[PDB]
């Protein structure tokens, strides 16, 4: 464990992580940044999000969304949240409606403040990186912490908004772009899905997946649309003390590469194979092992024992 591992965008970063776990980094979840190659990090994270995982908070999020009585439900807000639509898919769903050619990308103005960000805040560095894949991938699971965020905070910017974010993002609270020790698109839904339901606030399938089919909608709109997305993203990291570290060593080039180099083909392709994978999954697919020794159970078993506990116990 001599030599340094590098990471971030291209693998092209180093130190700055290690620094800021120094300087309140939370986000971080890797013992060692500075010297965990690749496939570690998807073997240390694969163990930490399984030892993460609350069963019990997990049932009773799930038996609060199901039986919980009002006052359970008013202070928990998963019914609020569930109606809510992220402001960018309703400008796609606002634009959609009345389009002649569906088929085509969302045409996109980029306001006054998102011109001023672009030209002050990302890099203006040309890009010739030959490995697309992880990145389009990066994107993908972004965007899905990024629409998990504006669901919970339905819309607000708030304290945990960056937090959340890093924490749902593999390649971020991992530095992990690999996801892999099905296809890498399916591995970065269950991820997702994985991450949902261990670390944040409301932990919810439903929530997790709501929050897939409007990543599914955002790609839908296209480059520009994804751009404002990121721009977003980019932003709340930007100005935050701690966590902006996100932002110099992997947002930043995500963000100015895309812009630069995004493909619409690739964007819209992405866009269907997601649909396809999130389609084909189930609760039946989101597992977690643990000890009572050793244990597997995916989370509608946890479910059904738990509503047959709470049954059990309404009976006496």
């Amino acid at each position: 464990g001599i030599l340094k591992t590098k990471y971030g965008f291209d693998n092209l970063y180093d130190t700055v992580i290690s620094v800021s776990t120094s300087n309140g980094n939370d986000i971080n979840e890797l013992d060692d940044p500075e010297h965990t190659d690749a496939n570690d990090r998807v073997i240390e994270r694969l163990r930490k999000e399984n030892l993460k995982f609350d069963p019990e908070y997990y049932v009773s999020e799930y038996m609060t969304h199901k039986y919980g009585n009002e006052e359970d439900l008013e202070i928990n807000g998963i019914k609020e949240l569930l109606k809510f639509t992220p402001s960018i898919v309703k400008q796609y769903l606002q634009w959609y409606k009345d389009s002649t050619n569906p088929n085509l990308v969302m045409p996109i103005e980029f306001t006054d403040e998102e011109q001023k960000q672009m030209q002050d805040n990302l890099p203006k560095k040309s890009y010739l990186v030959e490995d697309i894949k992880p990145l389009y991938v990066t994107i993908l699971s972004v965007l899905f912490s990024y629409v998990f965020e504006q669901i919970e905070n339905e819309g607000t910017h708030t304290t945990e908004s960056a937090w959340t974010m890093g924490k749902l993002c593999p390649q971020i609270s991992f530095l992990d772009q690999q996801l892999k020790q099905s296809s890498l698109i399916k591995i970065a839904i269950i991820t997702g899905i994985r991450r949902a339901l261990s670390y944040p606030l409301h932990r919810n399938y439903d929530l997790a997946m709501k929050a897939w089919t409007f990543v599914y909608y955002i790609l839908r709109g296209g480059k520009r649309l994804v751009i404002r997305a990121l721009l977003d993203i980019h932003e709340t990291f930007r100005f935050h003390d701690v966590y902006y570290v996100y932002d110099k060593v992997l947002l930043d080039d995500l963000t100015a590469w895309f812009i630069s180099q995004g493909s619409e083909n690739v964007i819209r392709s992405l866009a269907l194979e997601m649909r396809k994978e999130q389609e084909s999954l189930s609760k039946q697919d989101i597992e977690f092992e643990c000890i009572a020794e050793w244990e597997t159970l995916n989370i509608r078993e946890m479910e059904i024992l738990a509503e047959s506990e709470y049954r059990e116990q309404q009976q006496n």
